[PDB]
């Protein structure tokens, strides 16, 4: 079991000049030649020529068109293909080989597989080497030169990276395509794909250069009419990076290709991006709203990783948070800018406090740079890209836009065409960060602790007011608890953004602040502070921490009212519901443990539900942050909070709470739903494939919040809303009105009803199985099995198997049960796919990453069913590493 450790970074001993690729498609398997020119580099020691290689089929092995003698000159063992030092030479020399691969067979969708009809490539992070032989790491920089083969009827459109330099016709129906890549990469970022695609197209002039640029968008023939929004997107996201980072499109062309089956949501591969069909394709008629942000955000991220991940390029995987958090950063500020809804940024801090915080507290806790890893594909997790984006975004909200443009420019000028570290990107801000200040001594060497510290620190607060100095103070303090990666934490560079806002009629008191604590501990005074003030702490969310800001639920309801930061009001309204969670849990909990007859419950704050109440109806605040608001916070999110958790008594908490609000509130939730109406479902830009409204989503986001709510209440007559919102012409509505009717004799009607409307489109009815999986139904484990029998069956497709499964794993009750059925299921389907996709399986992981978090008799039944998951004989090394390193074995 091999643990390859960051500080044991050496550069190879070899050098790959050139790759001369002939991939030739055929029926039953895939013939791939290769020409390496190579070279011995400065730290070569003589060693033996090793090549990654996995489950290739040598058909025969060169050096210098000298055929190699397997056993004497060269052992293969299905992974390493070693070539004996003696036999290899002292200057410039040629490695050839002739392999066998099998496409249609390959259902782990890494190195070349076939999608539906199409073949197409996956190669980061080791798929290069399931297709020839390679030194496959990211500082191992090439030119390539690939020509392609395959059935002219089956496979007319043929793509890989580069200019298409030849298009020829082969005897017995075969044709060929020669592309040619002169700039060097790393083998990760090489596509190939083969299919009969259809495509729309653009030209977009470049802002500075004013290069004519090709934007070529392909899919399946049936759903080429879905690609009109990914086209809007790919141009927006240019532009986005001209206009913000003045950065232009350096190539004549830029493909993007949907395929059905696919491990993630997109690949940012050299002028060739390659996406799940579901982060590409939409239409009004046969999409929720989702999909348009999602598509935005996708196309964005892989559009802007051709600077940072591309052109600028990872020396080893540690440094993956250079490239994945830099750009998840830039897709949010692009995401941002392109929506102009507070619900954006949001979405990403609520993203953030659920999934992420939940890994960093979990045994799976690890630094956005980890020290060492076994199986890289574990790599790619939220910590990694959502932490690393925070901590990208801290360095934006510590100089400001000028000098993080600055410090931006510095990175990319210095490193483009290069391979770079997390050091070299700190370094380029630091340098801003000496501008800024005016002073040469200035550093960030502290702000690494970022890269290398695991853990969310907790920042707290203490106030002190002395109304005749007219003078205010801030104590702050900062924690990390320690974790198997650090015994000892250090304090780290926190940027806190803040405001002071007058209780007495909402101002501000101060101009923009961003405090910086660097200590354990640190006070901050402000003088010429007329009255006591409120504080809007972390503005924005300007730093990846729990925030304890020690208001009492008055201040909390004041800066909800009053405060010009979305992220504090939104933050305040979740920790008034946060202090009320954790009473009515307690509450709860104490009952349920004295088995008592009768007890208490404290009520929800009346100030509180007047003040969502004025919110609501407030015709000037924003529909997308008022669904927030009328929702509790996530599950994940709460059991940061919770020892030993009882998911019983949590779901009778929640339920309990949003009783309270629901019995004030219903009738102002009804009117609304019904107000609502004309804006939310408006058709005017129905048949409008670029118009795309994201304040109009938020609307029917706020109306379909509503209709749960008030159909989870059994609100008078709700019923008749519910079947007459299955006839809107929106899937986000349609489909609402299946959830929301499971609480209703309708349900199995509308399941038909919905059914019969998804069925036909093949991402569409992907969505139905989800809505259908979340369903909070009694009988969700007979629901189950039907759709397992009628709708699923033995496919292999991620989009199916995580559609069935997934969503339901989020049903506090029925996931949860008792008995271990759920955990179980889940178990079941985690082994069962394992076979075939082992990075589908480590996915379908993630309910079990809470696992020591819940209640004693919880944590016995999910730690069994991992057990029995390890104990497989058949398990993949990437399964095994996930289960031994969330079971702390
Ligand atoms: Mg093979
Ligand atoms: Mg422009
Ligand atoms: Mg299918
Ligand atoms: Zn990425």
């Amino acid at each position: 079991p091999k643990i390859h450790y960051r500080k044991d970074y050496k550069p190879s001993g070899f050098i790959i000049n050139q790759v001369t690729l002939n991939i030739n498609i055929h029926d039953q398997e895939t013939i791939v030649r290769s020409v390496l020119d190579m070279d011995i580099s400065k730290h070569n020691v003589g060693e033996d020529l090793v090549f990654d290689g996995v489950g290739l089929k040598i058909n025969e092995i060169s050096i210098n068109n000298k055929k190699l003698v397997e056993g004497e000159e060269y052992t293969y063992d299905n992974e390493f293909l070693t070539i004996f030092s003696k036999f290899v030479p002292k200057s410039k020399f040629a490695f050839s080989s002739e392999v066998i691969i099998h496409p249609e067979t390959n259902y782990a969708l890494t190195g070349l597989y076939k999608s539906k009809n199409i073949i197409v490539s996956q190669c980061e992070a080791t798929g290069f080497r399931r297709i020839t032989f390679f030194i496959d790491r990211p500082d191992m920089m090439a030119k390539y030169d690939v020509t392609v083969t395959a059935d002219k009827e089956k496979y007319p459109v043929l793509l890989s990276n580069g200019d298409k330099v030849n298009e020829f016709e082969i005897p017995g129906g075969r044709h060929g395509a020669r592309f040619n890549d002169p700039p060097l990469k790393p083998c990760y970022l090489f596509a190939v794909v083969a299919g009969d695609l259809k495509h729309l197209s653009a030209t977009y002039i470049t802002k500075y250069t004013k290069k004519k640029v090709e934007l070529y968008v392909f899919s399946e023939e049936k759903y080429v009419s879905k690609l009109q929004w990914a086209l809007e997107c790919l141009k927006k996201s240019m532009a986005f990076d001209e206009d913000y980072f003045g950065l232009e499109y350096d190539l004549s062309r830029l493909n993007l290709v949907a395929v059905s089956d696919f491990n993630v949501g997109a690949m940012e591969n050299k002028g060739l991006n390659i996406f799940n069909a579901n982060s590409l394709l939409a239409s009004k008629k046969n999409s929720i709203d989702f999909s348009y942000a999602r598509i935005l955000t996708v196309v964005g991220h892989e559009y802007f990783h051709q600077y940072t991940g591309n052109r600028v390029t990872l020396r080893d995987w540690f440094q993956l948070t250079l490239k994945e958090g830099l750009t998840v950063h830039r897709e949010n500020l692009f995401s941002e800018e392109m929506t102009k809804t507070v619900t954006t940024r949001l979405s990403h801090v609520d993203l953030l406090r659920s999934v992420q915080f939940l890994e960093d507290s979990s045994p799976l806790s690890h630094p956005i740079r980890p020290e060492s890893y076994v199986s890289m594909a574990n790599f790619y997790t939220t910590t990694v890209y959502d932490k690393g984006s925070e901590v990208m975004r801290m360095y934006l909200t510590i100089l400001g836009e000028e000098y993080y443009k600055k410090g931006f420019d510095i990175y990319i000028k210095k490193n483009d065409g290069n391979t770079a570290t997390c050091e070299d990107f700190n370094y380029a801000m630091e340098q801003a960060y000496k501008m800024k200040k005016a002073d040469n001594s200035a550093n960030l060497n502290q702000y690494l602790l970022w890269f290398s510290q695991s853990g969310t620190p907790h920042v707290s607060f203490k106030y002190n007011y002395d109304a005749e100095k007219k003078q205010y103070s801030i104590h702050v303090n900062q924690y990390t608890k320690p974790d198997e990666n650090q015994k000892e934490k250090k304090p780290l560079f926190i940027p806190i953004s803040v405001g002071l806002i007058n209780p007495e009629n909402g101002k501000e008191m101060i101009s923009q602040t961003t405090l910086e604590l660097t200590k354990e501990s640190d006070t901050f005074v402000f003088n010429n502070i007329a009255v006591k003030p409120i504080p809007s702490l972390f503005r924005g969310f300007s730093a990846p921490v729990y925030i304890e800001d020690q208001l009492t639920d008055e201040e909390r309801i004041l800066l909800l009212k009053y405060d010009s930061d979305a992220f504090v009001r939104y933050n305040s309204c979740t920790n008034i519901y946060m202090k009320q969670i954790l009473m009515n849990y307690n509450e709860f909990l104490k009952a349920k443990n004295e088995k008592l007859e009768s007890f208490q419950l404290t009520p929800v704050n009346a100030q509180f539900i007047d003040a969502i109440k004025y919110l609501l109806e407030d015709p000037h605040a924003d529909a997308g942050f008022k669904s927030y608001i009328v929702s509790l916070p996530q599950d994940r999110y709460i059991i940061n909070f919770v020892s030993n958790l009882d998911t019983d008594v949590l779901a009778d908490t929640k339920e309990y709470i949003y009783k309270q609000i629901g019995d004030k509130l219903n009738d102002v939730y009804y009117k609304m739903f019904k107000s609502l109406e004309a804006k939310a479902d408006d058709l005017t830009y129905f048949n409008d494939e670029s118009h795309v409204d994201f304040d109009q989503m938020n609307m029917r986001t706020l109306r379909n919040t509503l209709l749960s709510l008030l159909s989870k209440a059994q609100y008078p007559n709700i019923l008749n809303e519910i079947i007459e919102h299955s006839k809107s012409p929106y899937p986000s509505n349609w489909l609402t009105s299946l959830s929301v009717s499971a609480y209703f004799d309708k349900y199995f009607e509308l399941y038909d009803k919905t059914y019969k409307l998804s069925k036909d489109d093949e991402l569409l009815l992907q969505e139905w199985l989800k809505t259908v999986s979340r369903s909070d139904r009694k009988d969700i484990y007979e629901i189950l099995k039907k759709l397992e029998n009628e709708v699923l069956k033995d496919s292999k497709n991620p989009n199916d198997i995580r559609a069935v499964y997934l969503p339901f794993t989020n049903n506090l009750r029925r996931f949860h049960d008792i008995s271990g059925k759920g955990y179980k299921l889940i178990a079941e389907v985690i082994t069962k796919t394992d076979k075939f996709n082992p990075m589908v399986a480590t996915q379908l992981c993630e309910p079990f990453k809470l696992w020591n978090k819940l209640d004693t008799k919880r944590q016995e039944l999910m730690l069994n069913e991992m057990n029995t998951m390890l104990q497989e004989p058949q398990i993949s090394n990437n399964l095994k590493e996930y289960l031994l390193r969330l079971t702390n074995k």
